[PDB]
RNA sequence: UGUCGACGGAUAGACACAGCCAUCAAGGACGAUGGUCAGGACAUCGCAGGAAGCGAUUCAUCAGGACGAUGA
């Protein structure tokens, strides 16, 4: 794990196709942009395990 | 852009090798986890740049 | 309609047996006061309404 | 004295004739609309102490 | 001179008008509640210098 | 009431010759110095008790 | 402003609704006029009743594969 700390409005990369983008809070919420090509998957980790688990949105 | 929201100390992914975790905001500002293999780099958008510069005899 | 602007610690009179003070002001509220007799019945909009839905009559 | 803590924009009732509501505030300024017939008369207490000196609104 | 160590959440009292009151930490910050009539003034050392120097009125 | 934010070593003050310091932090604990004239008295709230409610001479 | 939804690829969406302060006004009008965050406030927000009632608060710098460190 590498562990920053950027504020609202600032960005951050991933491999050389990757990028993130803090977009801000609401209260304890992070509204947070991530930026990959469909050759990648991104999603929360509650939702990661159905992709994982029975592949259920391929693409 | 697939833009998630999460709740401090929950938790995102990308591809099948790479975990994301939001540890908390300070004021404006938030602490990011970023879990992925050594394989790929990881950094924010002001260090990212000297990767996109040009570099020679890594570590 | 009679509109008036009134400053913490001052005082508007109603009739001949009512009065209303403002005790202070705390940003986006206001803590009001209303001085009037027992023989008439004083209530926010949202409790003046629930008595006028019909809650009177005698079981 | 009958208190409540009013944020701007709610409503309050005195009797079954008069109606007040809290238009805003302008700092340590409290901008009131009252809402009585004009059966009863309506001022701030610098007023009032004129009129009950025997008298009603001047020439 | 009274030097004297207090834990937050306690207080402190100067005259017979006065109370300190120690809000909490937070690292070398301290947050410190005052608590005197308008009788008396009281500012920060910084600002204290205008009230010796130039004053609140001229001549 | 007022509230300030006092970090260590630095100083704020009360009328025209009340000074007080903030001396360090121990955890927390807050030392403190006060420096007032003899014309009045100062103590922590338990001893102020003594002052305000029973007195140090009798009727 | 907080909370929620959303396998959504969208700088997105949904739900519940967020600046501060002075001067004039016997005015019946949701009145008029001007200024603007080290202050007189536990900065705002919530609960309620005939009581001048009640409860609760942080920000920023450095930086690497570490749920990083530190300052105010």
């Amino acid at each position: 794990m590498l562990i920053l700390t950027r504020k609202v409005g600032e960005s951050i990369n991933i491999g050389d196709d990757i990028t993130i983008t803090i977009l801000g809070v609401s209260g304890q919420q992070v509204r947070i942009g991530i930026n990959a090509p469909k050759d990648v998957a991104v999603h929360r980790e509650e939702i990661y395990q159905r992709i994982q688990a029975g592949l259920t949105a391929p693409d």
